[PDB]
């Protein structure tokens, strides 16, 4: 395709492989967990604001409800002291409060549902982060398994992955050669008969 | 989730996980390469 | 890498039978809808098994 695209792909493919060699599992696992938790903390605060707004809405609902009964009581006080004028006017105004109570409760319900969903999501996130925090230890166990098995293979005769075995086998061969030298020097410079007793018994 | 890379933290976590699994697989293969009826 | 590839093959093979069992569970509890949908999805797994 293009040319500049190709050059930049090569440069990128080199830098990325340079970086991916520096990453070390034991530390980057912890770094990932740390940032995971940081993000969870920053989400808690959003949930908290949601809850506070719900409290405010319910308080407004309660106050409107209280004023409804207040103006009913004012109507009754008019009936006791005043006349039909004030008694009817109290309820005339109470119309608005009765309207607003329902107009507000409708939205208060949805607000409550939203807060419930948010709380559920927060709990789910906490659980998943805990799962990851266990997986980290499982991965460390896997690292140890890998190194132990690599230790075992280094113990075999024909491979030289381990320096200790290298030295051990080298000395073994040196000594076997020395003994062979002695035996050859023995040869160089220089049971039928006793099997007869087996016939005696 | 395992199969999506929207979050950088998960990207790094999964990358290290795969690196370590590959290392263990290398060890196991090296084990194989160089080399219950009775107790039932 | 060979070990990894064989493991993936095995897992796809297992999921084929899993979704067959889900179809049978649909036949036991549900109806033809879920029973047929299970195999509808199982098509893909049967494809991938051979492709792998």
């Amino acid at each position: 395709m293009g040319l500049f695209d190709r050059i930049k792909r090569v440069v990128s493919s080199n830098l990325n492989d340079l970086v991916n060699k520096a990453e070390d599992p034991e530390k980057m696992l912890e770094q990932a967990i740390l940032e995971m938790q940081e993000d969870l903390v920053q989400l808690r605060q959003g949930v908290a604001q949601a809850i506070a707004a719900q409290k405010r809405s319910e308080k407004q609902y309660n106050d409107a409800q209280n004023e409804i009964n207040k103006w009913q009581r004012n109507a009754q006080l008019a009936l006791q002291k005043g006349d039909e004028n004030l008694a009817r006017q109290a309820l005339e105004r109470k119309k608005t409060y009765t309207d607003t109570s329902a107009a507000l409760k409708a939205s208060l319900d949805t607000q409550s549902t939203q807060v419930e969903t948010l709380k559920r999501n927060l709990i789910q996130l906490e659980s998943k982060i805990s799962e990851a925090k266990t997986k980290k230890e499982m991965l460390k166990a896997r690292i140890t398994t890998a190194k132990a098995q690599e230790q075992l293979q280094g113990m075999v005769r024909g491979m030289n992955t381990s320096s200790a075995m290298s030295a051990f086998e080298r000395m073994e061969e040196k000594v076997l050669m020395q003994e062979s030298r002695a035996q050859a020097l023995g040869e160089l410079a220089g049971g039928s008969d006793v099997d007869d007793e087996l016939a005696a018994l």
